[PDB]
């Protein structure tokens, strides 16, 4: 039978400069800090045009835990980052789109998520789609309210 | 005549593995998030063995800004940082040594700093003294919070 693939379409406007907003949101070292979500975030190896990193989240309300790795290819020029999961999970598959757009005093981020769940996966796509919204609009939350604090250089 | 140069030696133990400390420390571009001290820190060049990078202070309780260039070199294989100032400035001199020793639990940071005023400079040996070490203090606090929170991987 036939049927649709799942999206998350998800914005925020950081009141801060292009530069600082995609510094901090792809300085991986910092994403345990920056993300409530992951407890880990390992860059494993660098695939010259990209890089391959694993993330562990940190538990969810019920206590479930995900790990996967995935590549990821950041394209300041283009104010643009891709990437996609490339492990045998419950995810047919899993792809990601971020765009960082300049906006009146600030940079409006935006995700884009598309994926399909596999038959029988603990997450069919309509729970997973609602986790992921979830979950994203929280990170991105934290990442403007983070960036907007150490962007002020005042007392 | 002859004087004492001044110097400050600040511990403080961080419930993480080395690696982590090592990490997060010496990631400048996460610096004006965890330094509440630094309003800016740039990395200007890679002098290969190092890197010089430029710092800006938010004001402090008067109003005071500090903005200043610095020699920093990290070795990691040693577990310990060296840096010095370089501009014309307040300072005759300055250079910095950090150490990451292993204890029961975590890694305790060791910064110790060697400084010596130019005579006339708004600061003297005693005050400024003072002002590093509440500074320094301060910073090395909020590092240790904010590394021991990131570094719980539960709820």
């Amino acid at each position: 039978g036939s049927h649709m693939a799942a999206r998350t379409d998800n914005s925020i406007v950081v009141n801060a400069p292009f530069e600082l907003v995609w510094d901090v949101t792809n300085d991986i070292e910092a994403w345990p800090e920056l993300f409530s979500e992951y407890a880990e975030a390992e860059i494993l190896r660098q695939d010259g045009d990209g890089f391959d990193f694993r993330l562990k989240t940190r538990p969810d309300a019920n206590g479930r835990v995900w790990e996967w790795v995935s590549h990821r290819v950041p394209d300041k020029g283009s104010r643009t980052v891709r990437a996609h999961r490339v492990e045998t999970g419950p995810f047919a598959y899993m792809n990601l789109h971020w765009t960082y757009r300049a906006v009146a005093g600030g940079t409006e981020m935006r995700w884009v998520q598309e994926f399909d769940m596999k038959p029988g996966a603990p997450f069919d796509n309509a729970h997973m789609t609602a986790h992921l919204n979830t979950t994203t609009r929280a990170n991105m939350e934290r990442i403007k309210k983070i960036i907007e604090d150490r962007h002020r250089e005042g007392q």
